[PDB]
């Protein structure tokens, strides 16, 4: 049989009544999409609802992706009810909805677990954001026993002002017994820390002025990390700084100076980490030396790397790297390039491009067990998902493709990302394959969707086709109707006015912006826009993958004075983690795609070896 007697239930249903649903229902026993009218059904009358229906339900529609909001609005139910036998049975944790958090805790508290509640209380009280109106009964509770210590406001208090929520900030600073003072002050530092400056103002020897100075020193690390580092020489013998808050505003203070390229950072991180225990100020600290040109003391700190870091693609490249530019007649490095050159990554990439040697593009579609893949395919959200594809409901066939791979296995996942490849819903099997990491599959991850488009329009503004598809590849995965919070909209994502003032210049058709999600139109203005952020950077991929995710005044000031700064090292020491990926892909991605349109492309052209500001 064929039927819309979904739709119809679905009309009816929505803002309505369940008749067409309850006789249709019969009707519609094999049908896959049937327990969405159902959750429907009764999520509209749930509260008269009784506990061996909506048990059963659970139960037999387990699977569902929506199932945890039924969860919500039936324990909130049960809790305000007293049914706590009930819901106890089915509080879940790894939900992650605060408000059952907090009626948990309650429970707790009313139960006989007062140990358990206070440590559940605190867990969601030291938190520097506002909790639900749930949580302000546990609280309540949690007082009413005497466990709101003016510490425990005061550490929250901490929390609220270095989030930035400054109401909730004031609200506690406002709820101390004796510390109302340098609470405002807190507040008041967090706001404007350059404040500190007035060492006078800030001169009070107890443990209170030093958590607020030291919030300030922290906060004040960001935009002025200059002023910080002075004002910490000051104030640590000043004040009696405990020696893990000491640590860090070193830490803060570090990295902030290292992303600026001041060499003062080393000794401070060396101090206050000399054991390597924080893998940021390790990495940032050997940056700092390979932007310095330091190369000996840069090999010297990637040996000691802990096992977690050293294990990376990229502490073997730096390694072997470091250690060419610190003896450049050592052969020693070319042992080390060779047990990286030859991964699949971008510093795999830079060790073969070291050696001189072809990069290892290790395409290996996995052996899928044909039992696995029709189980998978005999899954009860798979088929949801197949048949939402085939009706236009996008986003719920989206919707239950990944909610099915939270619970799916290494196998389970490629099975999965094999079926999406196939219906020629490329982002779907890229995002399946990546959860799995069978990385080895090139044809599922690096796709050769509008494949006209593309390379008629790199052609057009002189580009490296491979380029295009690496950027588009980069700012979507090929999901050709993409959106963002920020706002950024199609394959490429094109801001809306960057895709205009680039509409002016070019004299090119834009008639609307609900057009740039048209893949002929939104390649051609990125095409475009990616051409103006090239040439801006006299045709440097590197500079410009950096300017297209960054902005290009950023990019200009990651190149002040500089003087024939290596690519490498450059990538690396770009201070914005998100960045530095981006580039780092973009680069990776366009020599497999160079490789895929058969038009070899290394990990660097000739002219973006070295280059500077100078």
């Amino acid at each position: 049989e064929q039927r819309r007697l979904y739709d119809q239930a679905k009309a009816a249903l929505a803002k309505g009544n369940s008749a067409p649903y309850m006789a249709s229902r019969s009707a519609l026993r094999d049908y896959p999409l049937e327990p969405y009218l159902a959750y429907d059904e009764l999520t509209h009358r749930l509260k008269s609802a009784s506990n061996e229906e909506v048990e059963r339900f659970l139960t037999e529609h387990g699977d569902l992706p929506q199932i945890g909001w039924l969860k919500l609005r039936w324990l909130r139910l049960l809790a305000d009810r007293g049914d706590w036998k009930t819901f106890v049975n089915y509080y879940d944790p790894k939900l992650n909805f605060t408000e059952l958090d907090c009626l948990y805790g309650q429970y707790q508290l009313g139960h006989g677990q007062k140990a358990e509640g206070y440590a559940t209380s605190e867990r969601l009280w030291l938190v520097g954001k506002s909790q639900p109106a749930a949580c302000d009964t546990l609280f309540g509770l949690w007082q009413g026993e005497g466990q709101l210590t003016e510490e425990k406001v005061w550490k929250r208090l901490k929390l609220a002002a270095e989030a930035r929520n400054y109401s909730l900030a004031s609200h506690l600073a406002q709820r101390l017994p004796t510390l109302g003072n340098q609470g405002a002050l807190m507040v008041s530092v967090a706001q404007n820390p350059a404040q500190l400056s007035q060492t006078g103002r800030f001169s009070q020897r107890d443990h209170a002025t030093a958590d607020v100075v030291g919030l300030g020193l922290r906060r004040l690390a960001r935009q002025d990390p200059e002023k910080a580092l002075s004002l910490l020489d000051y104030y640590s013998s000043a004040l009696p700084f405990s020696s893990d808050e000491k640590v860090a505003i070193a830490r803060e203070i570090g990295l902030s100076l290292a992303k600026r390229f001041d060499p003062r950072a080393l000794p401070l991180m060396t101090q206050y980490d000399p054991g390597l225990r924080d893998n940021t100020v390790t990495e940032w600290r050997t940056r700092l030396l390979l932007r310095l040109g330091r190369w000996d003391e840069a090999y010297a700190l990637t040996r000691k790397l802990p096992q977690d870091l050293a294990a990376t693609s990229r502490w073997r490249y730096w390694q072997a790297r470091s250690l060419q530019l610190a003896q450049p007649n050592s052969k020693e490095p070319i042992a080390l390039y060779q047990k990286l050159a030859g991964e699949r990554d971008f510093y795999g990439f830079l060790a073969a491009d070291r050696l001189s040697v072809p990069y290892k593009l290790g395409n290996r579609p996995a052996h899928i067990d044909p039992r696995v893949l029709q189980r998978v395919r005999n899954a009860a959200s798979t088929r949801r998902a197949m048949e939402f594809f085939n009706r236009g409901e996008v986003i719920n066939a989206r919707r239950e493709w990944y909610h099915a791979a939270r619970l799916f296995d290494r196998d389970e996942l490629i099975a999965q990302a094999r079926l999406a490849y196939d219906m020629q819903w490329y982002f779907p099997a890229i995002r399946s394959i990546s959860q799995a990491q069978y990385w080895d599959d090139l044809d599922i991850r690096f796709p050769m969707a509008h494949r006209a488009t593309l390379v008629r329009e790199a052609k057009n503004r002189g580009l490296h086709s491979s380029w295009i598809f690496a950027i588009t590849r980069q700012q979507s995965a090929f999901m050709s109707d993409a959106r963002s919070g920020v706002g950024a909209t199609g394959l490429m994502q094109l801001m809306p006015g960057t895709a205009k003032e680039t509409s002016r210049k070019f004299g090119i058709p834009l008639a609307s912006t609900q057009q740039l999600i048209v893949p002929d139109v939104n390649i051609r203005l990125g095409a475009a826009y990616l051409s103006q952020v090239h040439s801006q950077f006299n045709g440097n991929r590197v500079l410009a993958s950096a300017a297209y995710n960054a902005g290009p005044g950023r990019v200009r000031q990651w190149l002040k004075d500089t003087r024939h700064l290596a690519f490498d090292v450059w990538i690396e020491t770009i201070p914005f983690d998100e960045t530095r990926q981006y580039v780092q892909n973009v680069l990776s991605y366009a020599v497999i795609y160079g490789q895929k349109l058969n038009a070899p492309q290394p990990i660097v052209d000739w002219h973006e070896r070295y280059f500077d500001d100078f």
